[PDB]
């Protein structure tokens, strides 16, 4: 399977870096999500 | 034909990559800010509980 193997690698490469993708999506949210947590205390604590 | 499927398995590849470095430039951005945010609430923080004393 000649033609098998070079659709699998294709494959590979083409998952490999939407996996990064969204390795680096689910880190951009969690951020996102610790600058609210940090931002709503931030707001409270300056309304003194 | 499959040279078609295979071809766009490639340019499905590139443009991930392209997204991979908007998505490190965006980490890194967000990154900063929240260690900014979480060195003010310190600063915050201590000077809330300063006014408590007295």
């Amino acid at each position: 399977g000649s033609n098998n193997e070079l659709y699998l690698e294709l494959m590979k490469l083409r998952e490999h870096s939407d996996q990064h993708v969204k390795e680096l999506k689910t880190s951009l949210k969690k951020c996102a999500r610790e600058t609210a947590d940090l931002k709503f205390l931030n707001n409270q604590y300056a309304h003194k």
